[PDB]
């Protein structure tokens, strides 16, 4: 605030320092799941890091 | 005290040593006070130890 100069009143208005805070939280689970029977894991997937992992 | 020589009354008058005392006490508070609002301390008073301290 501002006050006059040489005013007979001698009061000052105090100010406020209110500090806020918010937050973020985990609320989702993004997943990709693949199930392979042993037959097609053995003799249907030529290479793993090209038919499974990359997709 | 004084007594005659060869006086058969062999008596001596004792003497007393009463030591006195008297004290002083602080009873007055001599003071000189000055009040300066910040406006007249910043502007009106040019030099301090010529308007405040010396008087």
């Amino acid at each position: 605030n501002r006050r006059d100069l040489r005013d007979p009143d001698r009061t000052v208005i105090a100010s406020e320092l209110v500090e806020h805070s918010f937050g973020v939280t985990l609320d989702k689970h993004v997943y990709a799941a693949l199930k392979f029977t042993d037959e097609q894991r053995t003799l249907d997937i030529r290479d793993y890091t090209k038919q499974v992992l990359m997709p």
